[PDB]
């Protein structure tokens, strides 16, 4: 833990192939480009999904084009001088929630108002640069190795679920009036609203449901295999182009708002000065969620690095987790700066990414993916086009795709599964533990865990207290390290909070 | 082939067994409700389904009460006095689609008109009657060993096609206003007409998908055994009353017709007479009508009563064809007279019948259901809550649902399938004829058929030409005797068009 060595150590490894880095990258040739569309599409459809989710719960202040420049930004800085290109750097789910937390805060304080919500939001990013540069500089990157399975999996399924409601809270509000829209308006008629909603369903649940089939096209039996490549590698963008096709149809004998389309505005048609006017009071404030956005990245930056660079892929370059960490702190200031929120590691982009690399490691798909994510800004007024049904679909998509490779949602369903019927869950592939272990122990390490979801979770919706929930989710260590051992039996922990994936034919 | 040779016999075989047949029903106690409850849920919804449709195509003249009532009564005179008790009983698609044809073709001559429709048809089905008498009496059915595999397939799939065609053309006129309602109502606004159209969408869609997985509930791994069975066998009416429910949402902020509703009138609220006003000129021409529904119940009574009467079954009694033929002449005699569509065999209700009963035969299941469904005329006012949607999805669903056991299906489906793929096809069950035959000649006869079909189908688009599809059907029969030898070898058509379902690992 000695100050400063561990990111020496990683300046120096990563140092001696840079050139290395950039050549390989170069001698690819146009073979890279797949990749890295493979990597955008992945990438910019989640981004432009938060943006709409952050423009309904911001009054406006933020939308997608914000979303967009900060990924697009953070993610050429991090390739040009990044530690690891290979991980992918993009506006996540639980920074969405912390900004409609510090926005509901500030709306209701008037000596804040809407108009100092940016200000107070770049001392909050000030504020968060400071402790991960502190975090950095002390080594606290040399114990991610304690950031066990249990508090991952329960991490993603707190955002499977925050997805779900998400989806949830826009297919109802479909059936509404938005609140800063003129109400006189004809597609704002009762019938009109009845038949938007109704549309809404149908494309949603359509989108949602040809790209989980299309999640399994290169098992499918018909079609060529390039054919059935490019169908598991792009379904959600086709499906997307492919419903938005669909809800053009009836436009002619429709309305203009029929069906309600993107609400970002079309950038075509800095906020240091207002962070000098916030109070003092404010700005030390700022310090209370500065420390759980800086939790929440120290957390997920480390994770998602961890996952990209698994052993199974062989990979000849050493980590930069240290300084990964300052170069995040250094891009939180200056995005809180620039008015627009921080992005951070994203999962499963970068696993996604060497997996598509597979390993052709180089710091050109990334920037190049970056530098296409950000002319989609340019590219305004064809992604407004987008119905916002499909991406209240694309978000149950994904709410649904975290849940595969988890081990709680597969305890939860084994706890809900019969007794006289367990050996259907062993005709197929399965988990070690569930041989290694006694159910009665896996049943109540499930309802320990679902406990503490569903703890987390219902504190994510008190207004002002849901700011914590960070701090419950990094509890999770010593809670592990410490009281697990009192109530289990070694051999039984280590099966069921494996660092490695077990499975079992 | 000798006269009245096969009536005598098929009479002294099953005039051993009655009082047997009787007795052994009423000494299986309550326990013979659940086949009799099972095999009405999926008689009922059927010919309330083809009671819509004929409504839909008879300008109101036939309605879901018609169909109900033929129906019942067909069935409760089988059970009673016919030679087969586990023969099935309903109204079916091609009797519809021959009433649609004859009313079209009556609404357009004058001398006729919509108002001696139903007289028309009363000579249509004298005219049948003795058709089905004359067959019956020279002992034609002794021949139906040569409706082989590839006639009954065929016909199955232009069914599948024109149910689906029905389903199409039913969620499309959801979109617009019904011909004979006021256009100056409320819920017939643009508006209102297009939330209809959606919602019947969502509606259909949801009604199909569920029944397919609930279909395959009893290899579900969740819940309890009886929760298992009780899905796989009811899901269809279970999901059509949630549906029902799930559209009574809305009930309170929406007119009153949306969604739109069985336009079938409650009865609540005999036309010899007119059979003698009819002229003369059309009471011969009912002559060509008359002999393509008799071919149709000819091919159909008999094929279902071979299906019903499958050697597995191990069934003790013998078989009555001929009796059952001069029955089914008898009944549509007495339906004509009444003024209701002819009921006859129906597939897969009687092997499904038979199935439920394994085997317990007895005249009392066919009884009581007939009498339930009889009795489903007085809760007219009940069905009258389900919507429309919901029908054409169930006809979606009889569709698909029309296609896994079929070979010609597979056949298709293998001549779509990729040279490079096939072992996708062997690494699950699959057809003996797969191994035993070459490509090119599956190929070729699946060539074949297809373009009979597809001509069948085109056919039926004819406004007038239309009706002779059932003279196609039953030319396959010399067709496959004579004109197939020729073109192919031997044990390749025998194993093409084998009476067994011969399977392989």
């Amino acid at each position: 833990f000695v100050p400063f060595e561990g990111i020496k150590n990683d300046l120096k490894g990563r140092l001696m192939c840079y050139k290395q880095d950039w050549t390989g990258g170069f001698k690819a040739g146009f073979r890279i480009l797949a990749p890295t569309t493979y990597i955008f599409f992945a990438s910019a459809i989640p981004v432009i999904s938060f943006g709409e989710q952050l423009e309904r719960s911001t009054d406006g202040v933020l939308t997608a084009v914000q979303t967009l420049a900060s990924t697009a930004i953070c993610g050429m800085i991090h390739s040009i001088i990044g530690g690891q290109p290979l991980l992918i750097l993009g506006v996540a789910e639980p920074t969405v929630i912390m900004y409609t937390f510090m926005f509901n805060f500030a709306k209701a304080r008037p000596e804040l108002g809407r108009d100092l919500f940016l200000a107070w939001s770049g001392w909050v990013c000030v504020w968060t640069a400071l402790m991960l540069f502190v975090l950095a500089i002390c080594g606290a990157c040399s114990i991610i190795n304690r950031f066990t399975r249990v508090a991952g999996e329960l991490f993603g399924l707190l955002i499977a679920m925050l997805f779900m409601q998400q989806a949830i809270k826009g297919l109802v509000d479909e059936f509404r009036i938005p609140e800063r829209e003129n109400q006189k308006l004809k597609e704002f008629l009762p019938s009109w609203r009845f038949a938007n909603g109704m549309f809404a369903l149908v494309l949603s649940f359509g989108l949602l449901l040809t790209g989980l089939r299309s999640r399994k096209a290169r098992s499918w039996r018909y079609g060529t295999g390039w054919l059935r490549s490019l169908i598991a590698d792009y379904g959600v963008p086709l499906m997307v182009l492919v419903w938005t096709g669909v809800s053009y149809i009836p436009a002619g004998d429709v309305p203009k708002g029929i069906p309600r389309r993107l609400f970002s505005p079309n950038p075509w048609s800095t906020v240091v000065k207002e962070m000098l006017d916030v109070p003092i009071v404010y700005i030390i404030g700022a310090f209370i969620p500065a420390s759980m956005i800086a939790v929440l990245y120290y957390f997920d930056h480390s994770v998602a690095s961890q996952l990209a660079q698994q052993k199974e892929f062989n990979l000849r370059k050493p980590s930069s987790y240290h300084y990964d960490l300052l170069l995040l702190g250094f891009l939180t200031l200056m995005c809180g700066l620039l008015g627009v929120p921080p992005s951070n590691g994203v999962i499963p982009q970068s696993p996604m990414h060497t997996k598509s690399l597979a390993v052709k490691e180089q710091r050109v798909s990334n920037l190049l993916q970056s530098t296409m994510v950000g002319g989609c800004v340019a590219a305004m007024p064809i992604l407004k086009m987008i119905p916002t049904s499909v991406l209240w679909g694309y978000f149950a998509f994904m709410a649904i795709e975290s849940l595969p490779g988890n081990q709680f949602w597969e305890r939860i369903l084994l706890l809900f599964t019969a007794p006289s019927r367990r050996f259907k869950v062993l005709e197929d592939y399965h988990a070690t533990f569930v041989e290694t272990v006694p159910f009665k122990t896996i049943a109540m390490f499930t309802l320990f865990q679902t406990t503490y979801l569903l703890i987390c979770f219902g504190l994510t919706w008190i207004p002002i207290a849901g700011v914590m929930f960070p701090l419950m989710i990094m509890f999770l260590i010593p809670v592990r390290q410490y009281l697990l051992p009192r109530f289990f039996k070694g051999a039984h922990l280590q099966d069921l909070d494996a660092a490695e994936y077990e499975e079992a034919p």
